[PDB]
RNA sequence: UGAAACUGUCCUUAGUGCAGAUCUUGGUGGUAGUAGCAAAUACUAAGAAGAGGAAAAAAACAUCUUAGAACUGAAGAGGAGA
């Protein structure tokens, strides 16, 4: 579970969803040690659902 | 170094000697990798093409298709004329 509210607290509004993608990519790099991260189509759509 | 013309003495002649004219024309510096590249709400994921996202996050990646999210808001960022 990624507590996304921690990362996006008091963030610029027009850069909230794009930064949600960047943070997740960073968490995959620091965990799986791979620099090639591919987002599922469903994950991207959910982030932008709001 | 350069590869085809030139020099010394005597007279004669003159478009004859430059550091300045905010001189004329051409070239080049320090400033300086500095000031900037900030109006028009906004981009994201997958794939294709390409030399052109690599990587100890080098955090950003132009074009096209699909999906999401959006703006002009019909006296329009639409469709047409002088």
């Amino acid at each position: 579970t990624i507590h996304m509210h921690a990362y996006l607290h008091k963030e610029s509004f027009k850069k909230r969803a794009p930064k949600a993608i960047k943070i997740i990519r960073f968490l995959a790099i620091k965990t799986m040690k791979t620099h090639v991260v591919k987002f599922d189509m469903g994950l991207n759509q959910f982030i932008w659902s709001q």
